[PDB]
């Protein structure tokens, strides 16, 4: 079901629809040029931003559901229609770990920076670093077993050392980490996101859970649960079976229409919880755009938001000459770095009452852009069409036309004028506002 190039194939009318519980699947040429490297350039840089792969629910989530499907085994009188697996079906979800399917998605994706960037890879050692948290880490651990397990079938490879992750970055409200947020306290505070998302699960969810509870007469459900019965769809499918081979039968108790709703809730959350509908959301994403700035123009990290000064003005921390770059982290991180950078300032504020589609939003979805296992590789290039270095952005194989620079046909930016573009971010937004 789900491949190197092209990740998760299986039944995706449906698997496409569940936001940042979607696997990675390719939105090459989706509202978007080939993400091929184009003639007579060469790839001189490329940054990776991936996410871990898929999981289990997160500890205080897989209690909840399991509460859930505990309670509607009690309470239900009769499991009719599509409702009726529920009679027997045992919750085994763990909780925050990597399910081998999600192991196996890093491990592929490993393998595809490796294919895609080839001619770098073959003398290269990626320096690579994960926020501190398991399936992070272990995310990186697979994407460098998929890495290897390439480079040592290349006969070409000239540099084959496996690189470690040499930093860890802690994860806590004390610590400057930019692959996660924890530090700007307003923000930490702010309930926008939850609010705006129970506020259209109020709109749609209703309906579905009248048609739940007709099924499973004795049951009561909220609004909430009915969310809980959608997020167990992907949960469920991507644990139930190695390779995520079988939909979960939590899938079919929802219509196609309302998959597109679903999806467009957790757009709705990351969007209003860590992208420009939050106040200081783009600014969780600072940190690591001033990083991403450092890495591309080979100079010192000017950043006062979430950097640590300690971990980037020092280079066995933070080179500025590795030639690539792999980084792990978390989804609500990756939405507030794409946002940072620009690459959404194509995309107007999201409708708060009325679906509007990922091409309607010129490309933004949580599951366009922070899929399990999702993707961003940041490229420089050079081209015999041009003397000064070429920048390309590709979030989950698509590649996401530069904003705030001119850009060409092929979506791409010289890098002094990307950099210039970037005046937001490395003015620090407005971070003060943390405080
Ligand atoms: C910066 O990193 C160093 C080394 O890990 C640590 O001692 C210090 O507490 C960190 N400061 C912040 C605020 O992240
Ligand atoms: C939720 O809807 C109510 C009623 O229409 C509205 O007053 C409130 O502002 C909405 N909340 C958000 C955060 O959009
Ligand atoms: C941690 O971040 C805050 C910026 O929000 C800053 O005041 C402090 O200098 C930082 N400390 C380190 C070690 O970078
Ligand atoms: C994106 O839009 C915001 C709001 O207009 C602006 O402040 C920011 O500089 C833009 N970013 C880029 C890279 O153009």
């Amino acid at each position: 079901c789900d491949t190197v190039d092209l990740g998760y194939q299986c039944s995706p009318a449906t698997s496409h629809l569940w936001g940042q519980y979607s696997p990675f699947f390719s939105l090459e040429d989706e509202l978007s040029v080939s993400s091929k490297l184009p003639k007579d350039c060469r790839i001189t840089l490329v940054q990776v931003l991936s996410r871990h792969g898929a999981r289990y629910p997160t500890s205080s989530k897989s209690k909840k559901y399991k509460k859930l499907v505990t309670a509607i085994q009690a309470n239900a009188t009769d499991f009719k229609g599509k409702f009726a697996f529920l009679k027997t079906y045992n919750y085994t979800l763990g909780a925050d770990d990597l399910t081998p399917f999600g192991e196996q998605q890093l491990v592929n994706s490993g393998i595809k920076f490796y294919q895609r960037y080839k001619a770098l890879a073959r003398s290269v050692v990626p320096f690579i670093r994960a926020s501190g948290s398991d399936r992070v880490i272990a995310s990186g651990e697979k994407f460098i077993e998929g890495f290897q397990q390439a480079k040592l079938a290349d006969p070409g490879a000239t540099n084959r050392a496996a690189p470690a992750i040499s930093v860890i970055i802690p994860e806590s409200e004390t610590f400057n980490n930019t692959l996660d947020h924890g530090v700007c306290t307003k923000f930490e505070a702010s309930q926008l996101g939850d609010e705006v998302a129970a506020n259209f699960t109020a709109l749609f969810a209703p309906d579905i859970r009248a048609r739940a509870e007709k099924h499973l007469p004795g049951v009561t459900l909220t609004d909430e649960d009915v969310v809980s019965l959608m997020d167990m769809c992907s949960f469920d499918t991507v644990a139930r079976t190695s390779d995520a081979s079988q939909l979960s039968p939590f899938c079919q108790l929802f219509t196609h229409n309302e998959w597109k709703k679903y999806n467009y809730l957790q757009s709705l959350g990351k969007y209003y919880g860590y992208g420009a509908g939050n106040p200081l959301g783009p600014a969780q994403g600072i940190g690591f755009t001033n990083e991403l700035i450092a890495r591309l123009t080979r100079s010192p990290v000017q950043d006062h938001t979430s950097t640590n000064s300690t971990l980037v003005s020092n280079p066995a921390t933070f080179p500025l000459n590795a030639t690539m770059y792999v980084d792990f982290s978390h989804d609500n991180s990756m939405v507030s770095i794409f946002f940072a950078l620009g690459l959404y300032n194509g995309t107007e504020p999201l409708s708060r009452t009325s679906v509007e589609s990922a091409k309607e939003l010129d490309g933004y979805s949580a599951s366009w852009v922070v899929p399990f296992g999702a993707r961003a590789y940041f490229e420089t290039m050079q081209c015999k069409s041009e003397k000064e270095p070429l920048v390309r952005a590709l979030i989950n194989d698509r590649v996401v036309p530069l904003h705030g620079c001119d850009v060409d046909k092929l979506g791409r930016c010289k890098l002094n004028d990307f950099v210039k573009g970037l005046s937001w971010a490395r003015s620090g937004g407005n971070w003060g506002e943390c405080f």
